């Protein structure tokens, strides 16, 4: 009962921006144009625009259902560039469980330059409307959140935010990818990604992506892409565009493997709790089906016992690799308390990042091998 | 009578950061590590925070600058934006009046929107600079020689004045000279910054910024902002820039020889109004250039005789110089700053700075000297038959 | 009723050769080592020269070997370079038996080049038991077969061929496995001595690497091939090795999609009133369909068919394709179409069945319904 | 008193093949086209047969060789193997007696298995070359200077002798000199061949071969074998090599200056038995070098005094020179050919050629001269303390 799959997604991922008539050679794959500058006697300077990045941006825009897309050197760089749309005296409302890097940037950096940052549980209408002031210019939401996967009603959020006037709604769509969730179709003003994760999907490109429909909002972002210069390499653009060509077949396998991993973990006697949007046990599972076409490979769970049991489990994994990041073809496992949020503690506790919290990025390996790896590692821990 | 060349520069450019013992394979050239993440269970954890190929580049650039530390960024502008994030609302920035257009545009139209106060002053003179310094001043941004009129600033004199007033950061954008010819950190600057897009990489195929620093606390704050703002370069671009660094010494020497020859030809040409080249005795700060530099680059600025259209006729008659923006590559480029690069500086400021309708900026490349002179010769005769 | 899918294929494609412990950084993705040379003889046996061996190529070769069910694999600069290197295993006076309808480049090399250096070349229809064994002489040292053939997709009983060849002693059987990929067919498990690929096609799968691959089990045969890899030097770039190894990580989900799209296209074409004949191994109408099911786990996206009418109708159809792109090569994510008479086999040849109405499709990963519509409207343009 | 430097070399290395008008974007640097195939209707059809980035490189190298055509290959050895496929069973190949070990091994152990007869001749005395030519001779393969003893061959004299015997191809492996210092095609050679892995790319990060030719029929035969045998380079490698070419002139001049200083330091060093450097007056063909070359490279060969023990102590004590094979990069390398790069040459031919236990080959890089001399000084003193 998910939202129907987006039409022409695979076709557009392979063809949009890739027109061979763009090149004198009529190459079916766009060349990698490294050149920093161009003869005048189109393009003038690589930072302002270059063929390989433009092809990628055009492709991503179609996959987001957007008119425009802007590529950046990283997801955080995309976040920083979006925030430069504002001015001193503006207010930002940010979700209380956003990605750690987003939280850190708003709290310790953006707040230094006349921007007021308010962290709100945007799952509650009373708290979001109470936080909106005439100074509110930006609402930053992520869904599902990293790493506890709280889910936000995007269209409900947009309705609340957009009756208050001149407010931009950003959805960090990193966990879902545009194959499973289209925030712009749901009322968001900006669909933002860490392409470092699923979009590229091959664990070899750091990149951010920002898709938009509004004309003035696009021009303001395009100005900051060139003027701040947090631009991606044309080679990274090529590699990310290459990764996009398999996004549909990758994400479907992430869905299949992720669901199987989540169901196996939830029935495992050494697992205390599982958080996976595809499971009926997820508190927002019905909302997930209303606003998504499927689910990703990110599976979050709590192991029974203590930190010692989480450590024994993690150290006995042989296929899941103990590492940060996510969204690649390879399965990863991570303990957020020691690996990402090691500096955070009191905010950990309200957000549930405990000693037994484990986040899995379920990859594309054979399902039976992933389940077996989890099975033997959990038996090694065998907590009470 | 230039400063003696920096000792061991070529040796360090080829070897620093490149130690084969870093790799299990003992590869003589560092591998390109694209991996975004690293197995744990010590060293690296996430590519944006640090990765082998970038760290090798940063170590090499730091040595070339005489620096303890270096940070690589996605572009020169990204390096500028990251440096400016060191400050806070209420701080003042002093910027050189003749600066790269993108630097001027960023400070004037973006940074000023976030509680930062911006003052543009001619930092070649002390009366105007000290009049601009306020208790809120936290950053002084200079370029020398400036882009594009190539005004030269006494770096050590500027640093001494800036460092009397307490906790103020002096950045020298050293893009035009490269660390082979000028070491701002040896002259008292706090930061030596580059658009590595130009000479550092030198091959017109990498957009990148570089920031070298000595102060420990300044490095820790910049390193925090490199990871937290995420304006990081591709590991492949890092490899390509580090590859370009291996020929920086022989490239810059050829830029110097070709640049000097072009400047002398232009200065004796009957169709050239004025030449601005730090290597010529006619440059107003030539003696200062010899005291703070070991040589000069291929950037040649001159004013053509006649009007705006004579400058255009000259530019469109070139057959070896290519009409394009950017600089510092192996290929010779020509450009009219008023309409092409510093078109983002307001017109009133460009007239005060001498960025007129006849000012032309050359990036003299590594081609045969005779071919470059002949291209300039025939193009100038076409503009004035 | 196909062969069961090869176990652990997806897991091995992602993990074999990719061990993070190989690198001091413990990178989860192998770095690209461009270095031509390596420091020797330091205190405390390693690589010495890139052509002889380098980390990125060695990682690729180990991955491909596992995917082929092989002990060893050697990578080359192209599929043809792999073919030429294999032929250098022989000496003047040896005989080569080659299939009468191999890939044109294979045919051209044997006929016009190899025959000039003391090698006797015999072209035999290896689909016939008595024709193959009658051609074998005491001088026969190499039997080269391709299945299915390019482009008419004739299918050869690999195990039957190997059994017949290996009764006669010291003869090498090579199977060019380009059309099927190791995901759908394992010639070494069926008795072949060498499984050879143009990785330019499915193996890389992203139309941006030219490469050959050679997998083998026999120890002496591997040492002889390894000597020729270094001594002839037709080696691939380490960057290309990285790109091909990257493409391997999605081979299973790509090939599964090629199978599903290819089956739908082939089935659609066979019921189309303007198609004379369809040749697709997955269809029951294929003359060796039961044999395909016995020696393969599935089928690829290569669909061969004959259009009704004349050469002009074939041209009108190809001209009207909007999604399929008119170009040579195959095995990429994008759909391609080709008329072998004008494009590849131009320099009768009806004896092999490449007529004016022969069209070869490489069905890509686009949305199935978009591909079927493209074929439908293009076929209606011909014969209106 | 060398030949005058070739006119427009630097200009052409930077501009030939790099015309921005080739690309719709007008990029000043040619894009890297990885695409294996091309949409059909007027140029490319399949990457192995030809692709934009490789074609740009080939045009650039051709101009630098003073040639009409150039063909790029996956390695220097692949270029050698492709050239040899021009022949047929029954043909004879004459090869210089001192060549790169891999060249020697390929002809001796592989090409000889396919009806080709291989003769190793000291072509430095072109009297022995004329005695070796038979009606079956179709290919004469020389290197000058040779790897690693750096014997020098009169290319023009060699070409005159080879070409009066009719239809014989003369190849000069120009790897050690690069086209900046030597143009074999201008001296009568039919083919100028390189391991671009060395000086041409110059950055120790590309394995590649290059083949430049003027003859029309010879080019068509080579172009056919480039496509039909498929030993082609990656378009990315082509881009990297073309990038390296843009500094070839300034690199080679520094190799010349550093190589001369290293060679002079070694020759006056009391612990060095003999130095072989084409730029030194002591080189037996030094005057011939000045008549067919515009300068000299960084390859310096010498014999250390003493025994194998001293050669090992010297090599293990170097701090800047890296003990490794290959050459022509920005970094200085040192190597013992008898055990490392010419261990594949039979021991008997090794002693006859002077590839002994005390023979050391240096690839002098672009580091600061005084640092290079210091490293050699202390390492030689480690083998022979004062
Ligand atoms: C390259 N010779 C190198 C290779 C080292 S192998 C132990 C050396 O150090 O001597 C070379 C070649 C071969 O070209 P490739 O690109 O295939 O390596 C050919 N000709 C000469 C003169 C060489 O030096
Ligand atoms: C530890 S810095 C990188 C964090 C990474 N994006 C993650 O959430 O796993």
């Amino acid at each position: 009962g998910f939202l129907p799959h987006f039409q022409h997604f695979a076709t557009q991922a392979i063809h949009v921006g890739q027109d061979p008539e763009q090149w004198t050679s009529r190459a079916v794959v766009p060349p990698i144009s490294l050149s920093t500058t161009f003869k005048q006697g189109g393009f003038n300077y690589s930072r302002s625009g270059n063929p390989t990045r433009n092809c990628l941006e055009k492709a991503v825009a179609a996959l987001d259902g957007a008119k425009y897309c802007l590529a950046f050197a990283s997801g955080l760089a995309a976040t920083v560039t979006i925030t430069h749309l504002l001015k001193a005296g503006d207010q930002i409302i940010c979700m209380d469980d956003v990605y750690g890097g987003t939280n850190l940037y708003f709290r310790q950096v953006a707040s230094e330059f006349g921007l007021k940052i308010s962290f709100v549980d945007c799952s509650k209408i009373k708290l979001l409307e109470a936080a909106i002031t005439p100074e509110t210019k930006l609402v930053w939401i992520e869904t599902p959140t990293n790493p506890t996967q709280k889910v936000i009603d995007i269209e409900g959020c947009a309705h609340i935010v957009h009756k208050h006037g001149d407010i931009i709604l950003v959805v960090d769509n990193t966990f879902m990818s545009p194959y499973f969730q289209r925030p712009l179709a749901l009322g968001a003003d900006i669909s933002m990604y860490s392409a470092t994760k699923y979009m590229n999907g091959h664990s070899d490109v750091v990149m951010g992506l920002v898709s938009v429909n509004c004309e003035s909002l696009h021009n303001r972002l395009r100005f900051l892409q060139n003027s701040l210069g947090a631009v991606p390499s044309p080679i990274d653009c090529y590699l990310c565009n290459r990764g996009l060509k398999t996004l549909h077949v990758r994400m479907e396998k992430h869905f299949k493997n992720g669901m199987a991993v989540a169901q196996f973990l939830e029935s495992n006697p050494w697992v205390e709790k599982v958080i996976y949007p595809g499971l009926p046990s997820h508190p927002q599972h019905e909302l997930v089906k209303r606003q998504c076409t499927g689910c990703t490979g990110m599976v979050t769970f709590y192991i029974k016992g203590t930190l010692q049991h989480a450590e024994i489990f993690l150290k006995n994994l042989k296929l899941f690799t103990l590492a940060v990041s996510l969204g690649g073809f390879e399965s990863l496992a991570e303990l957020p308390a020691i690996m990402t949020h090691a500096s955070v503690k009191n905010d950990r506790d309200v957000l549930g990042i405990s000693d037994t919290l484990i986040r899995l990025s379920v990859g594309l390996e054979d399902e039976e091998d992933l389940l077996e790896d989890l099975d033997q590692a959990l038996k090694a821990a065998h907590p009470p």
